[PDB]
């Protein structure tokens, strides 16, 4: 089913989620979360989302593409759920970006974040990964990541110049 | 007339109006335009306006809020022509606020601004004036001679956990 997606001006998008406990991810109740996530972001056609968006302060994100319309120039990212996890930059090398938050409907802002990145996580099976991420992924892995930390892209906008309305940004 | 008002994205919105002649405000294209950016905040519902926001890079605002049974809070804020404002912060003490501009629909954002300034201007007439201003008036005349100077609250916001959409932050 589709849940409800917080806007920008809701608490709950600046509070920190908690992790997930070992035990958690069998439980029913948890499953059927991942299925609503999903379910809700591929309406909304997302490329990924955080259970607080949609209410639950929980460390967990869900992210990937259906290769499909809208974004004939965005590559794809495959199905995943990212479990806890945890960043760290691994160069001062930055590549921009205009990116736009469900939460934050019909606007785009100009973002520049690090573009290689250690994240450490775990999936819906308990397998705890720990890999070098970089480009377009790292971008998406970070602007999830920060959700967890309570934290929105406009709070990271270079200039707010740079910010504005889909509707007029196109021209 | 009622004409379009740019939303925030439009760089005409960030580029510096210029000076009103002492003949242009004798023009018939002139007067049409005040009525015009008049009957177009009526319109929206707004308490100030700034050429620039229509489309029209010229340092003319408009302010005027009268019975108000719009907005409750504050002060009442006489019908006026501003041309050619020249503002001079008086203290720098702040008063709090949460603005919306005509330009960023839907949303406020808490804004602190200097509360007592010293403005110059000009009115239909011709007659140039240099009086302190206080209060809510301050805040607004600030407001919209930012507009002037390619400037949007957004600019300003003291702490962008404050600021969100209306439908949201109604709660
Ligand atoms: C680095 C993360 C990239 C964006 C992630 C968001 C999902 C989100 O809001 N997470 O919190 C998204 O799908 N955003 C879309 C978006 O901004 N996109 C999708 C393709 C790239 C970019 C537009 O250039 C909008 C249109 C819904
Ligand atoms: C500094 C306050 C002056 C606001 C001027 C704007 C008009 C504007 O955007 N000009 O550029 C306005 O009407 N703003 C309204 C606004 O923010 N108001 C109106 C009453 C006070 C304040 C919020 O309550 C919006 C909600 C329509
Ligand atoms: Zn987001
Ligand atoms: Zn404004």
């Amino acid at each position: 089913s589709v849940r409800k997606i917080l806007r920008m001006g809701d608490p709950i998008l600046r509070k920190i989620s908690e992790p997930v406990t070992e035990d958690e991810i069998q439980t029913k109740e948890f499953k059927k979360l991942i299925r609503d996530m999903f379910t809700t972001m591929r309406h909304a056609e997302g490329v990924g989302l955080a259970a607080p968006q949609i209410g639950i302060l929980k460390q967990i994100v869900v992210v990937g593409s259906e290769d499909n319309e809208r974004y004939p120039g965005t590559p794809d990212v495959p199905e995943r759920i990212i479990l806890n996890p945890v960043i760290t930059p691994l160069t001062k090398d930055t590549s921009g970006f205009w990116e736009g938050c469900l939460s934050v409907p019909g606007m785009r802002g100009y973002v520049e974040r690090p573009n290689q990145i250690r994240m450490q996580w775990m999936d819906e099976k308990g397998n705890q990964f720990d890999e070098t991420i970089d480009g377009y992924k790292a971008i998406v892995y970070q602007h999830e990541c920060d959700h967890l930390q309570g934290i929105l892209y406009v709070d990271r906008l270079k200039d707010t110049k740079l910010f504005g309305f889909n509707e007029t940004l196109d021209s």
